[PDB]
């Protein structure tokens, strides 16, 4: 998937060999789907003002590269929580979680009032990968189109391993005739 990964990186990069970082803590990247950082995840007043009903923490954990939240954190707020203890490394098999994450986003959006924040530490690699996979798996977008729409609404940069996993997913969905031409 080297060529395919490189094609995706070419859509993300700034043409100096660099990738823009997020200019805001949180963005609505497609209708009722928000991607954001640790700061917004831990700011319940802000979440309530955006009308967030569901939070998917794609960086759950105790290190400086994780967000140390849990169901308890959200208990009084009426927000439904799911955590995935992912690491942002090329070796981490985030694709094992694509179904679970896509199901959680579907659970949130199935009711018309639902709004989901999918967040990680920076809203840059882990959480955008899960949103892109959801758009592919549930909205029949090919990876290039899905990545492009998310990148138009938030500066993202999934690590090359995550991008390879998305390319593998795209191959499978395209093969099975589940993507829109």
């Amino acid at each position: 998937f080297e060529l395919s990964v490189q094609d995706l990186n070419d859509l993300l990069s700034d043409g100096s060999g660099c990738y823009s970082l997020p200019s805001q803590p949180c963005n609505e990247v497609t209708p009722r789907i928000y991607v954001g950082n640790a700061s917004v995840a831990q700011d319940i007043p802000k979440l309530q003002k955006l009308g967030i009903t569901h939070v998917l923490n794609a960086a759950e954990g105790r290190s400086f590269m994780h967000v140390n939240t849990n169901a308890n954190f959200y208990k009084d707020s009426g927000i439904t929580y799911l955590g995935i203890k992912a690491n942002d490394t090329q070796e981490f098999n985030l694709s094992a979680y694509f179904e679970r994450a896509a199901d959680f986003i579907d659970q949130a959006l199935a009711q018309k009032n639902g709004r989901v924040l999918v967040h990680c530490r920076e809203g840059y690699s882990r959480s955008p990968t899960l949103v892109i996979a959801y758009l592919m798996m549930r909205q029949k977008m090919d990876v290039k189109s899905a990545l492009s729409i998310v990148r138009q609404n938030r500066e993202i940069g999934p690590n090359d391993g995550f991008l390879a996993q998305l390319c593998q997913l795209n191959d499978r969905l395209a093969k099975e005739g589940k993507l829109k031409p």
